[PDB]
């Protein structure tokens, strides 16, 4: 419930090109004038507490692999939220036009999200929202690092259940379960169908788009898909996991299998559509 | 209207002394903790406009007038995070000085003349100039001096609206009191006082204005000048002879003003605050 008197926003960025436009938001990039350092600012009509206290714990957060909240500005009729700016294009994107992609790179990504997801939770909070499409690189070099910006939701919320951080973990697995075929665990015929499948927590390792990888691999997964919310992998536990701090994981490619899965099954991107706009 | 999310002002401060303390506010020593920079934070409670003229200044950055730096609300309070300054109240330097010339003065008004001629070319009137509202920035004894019923213009009084020629009149009165320690307008029955203002009928008197420049009392008699458009701006008055060239005189006059000062103005609001409840 803290304030402070600031200049008007547009004193203080030129606001640029819009980025892209929601429902009720639009993110345009902005130059801070007395920097010339460049920012991605959410701009949210305030005709559209609780996101004033949400917004607060945002703040908070300061991890290399989350997209910083620098500042919160309001007027009487907006709320602007400066974000860091990001610059490398989405994971799925990048994978598809990868050419070589393998374990140890799938591996290399799910280590930067536990080590994200883990500084959240010994902070207090739980995302309830983890997964790959919102997921992008920091900038265009190749060797960028992952930042973090109704078929994963865990089984223990559709069964009514309270939500706690292993909430997170479960969708952990089903992103690692996503990067090593390019398809999700589990997928409608109606939402009722696909409902009563992730409260069994039923999903195969298929064939042949599995038979490549690890056992290893298939264990760290098995432990974070696990139906029963006290018996899955922490972030710590499943960080100890051989597969992600030992030398497990595969490096051979399985780009090919993996970038035509994801082609057929993640062909539209919200980011893109935000983009085409209105 | 613009405001940013911060953090409670007590993790970016520690809070130490009490300053003082007024009837609706308290002002408390504050050290910013990334710096160890101190600050005089005024602390207001929102159970006692105000929204308008603190945003004006906020704006406000010139050498001799002390800086609002930031403004923190809470729920319940506005903090108003201030320039700290350590010299101390003017009357009490040039009492305790030892010498005391017009060279003196004029130093002072001239520092006074541009910080109010700065406030007036933002397009903003003072309206409370006055010398116990003059403090020194450090105790170095060339420090410059700071900015933080019986002074008030006639076009008040005549209930005429007020316009910036108001300050320049008060800076007349502030340059009048630092000449010879005593205020040019004082009767126990306030008819006669009003009617004394309302007319600027005023003397430099006898033997307190005899070793007193001619350059001096011309001075004042451009800014304590009864209609305000035939009175000095800040800008001319900078530019007169006792200000900008030497006419004002280098002898000793500390005695009379001292002692004039010291039955004067004995008791200080600030002395006040302090001693608080
Ligand atoms: C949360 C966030 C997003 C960004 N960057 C970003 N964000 C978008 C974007 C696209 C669609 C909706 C909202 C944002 N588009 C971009 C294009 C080119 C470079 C960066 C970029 N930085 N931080
Ligand atoms: C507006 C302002 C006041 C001050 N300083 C200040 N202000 C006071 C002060 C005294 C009484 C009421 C309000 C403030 N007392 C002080 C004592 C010793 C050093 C500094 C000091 N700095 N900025």
């Amino acid at each position: 419930s803290w304030k402070k008197q600031a200049e008007d926003i547009k004193k203080i960025f030129e606001f640029k090109e819009t980025l892209g436009t929601g429902a009720f938001s639009e993110v345009v990039l902005a130059e801070e004038k007395a920097t010339g350092k460049l920012f991605a600012v959410k701009c949210i009509p305030k005709k559209a507490s609780s996101i004033e206290n949400e917004i607060a714990v945002l703040r908070k957060i300061k991890h290399e692999n989350i997209v910083a909240l620098e500042d919160i500005y309001e007027s009487p009729n907006h709320l602007y939220l400066v974000m860091q700016l990001v610059s490398g294009g989405e994971l799925f994107d990048r994978i598809v036009e990868k050419g070589f992609y393998t374990e140890k790179d799938a591996s290399t990504l799910i280590r930067q999200v536990l080590d994200a997801v883990y500084y959240l939770h010994r902070m207090g909070i739980v995302h309830r929202d983890l997964k790959p499409e919102n997921l992008l690189y920091y900038s265009q070099d190749e060797e960028s690092k992952i930042m973090i910006s109704p078929g994963y939701v865990a089984p223990e919320v559709l069964a009514q259940k309270p939500y706690s951080k292993a909430v997170d973990c479960w969708s952990i697995g089903v992103i690692a379960y996503i990067l090593l075929c390019g398809y999700p665990p589990f997928y409608d015929e109606n939402d009722s169908k696909l409902f009563e499948q992730i409260l069994k927590a039923e999903y195969e390792f298929d064939s042949p788009y599995w038979d490549d990888i690890s056992d290893s691999a298939k264990d760290f997964i098995r432990n974070l898909m696990e139906k029963d919310p006290n018996k899955r992998y922490t972030c710590e536990q499943a960080a100890r996991h051989p597969w992600i701090a030992g030398d497990t994981a595969l490096n051979k490619n399985i780009h090919e299998s993996v970038s035509a899965q994801i082609r057929k099954n993640f062909a539209k991107s919200k980011w893109r559509q935000a983009f085409n706009a209105t």
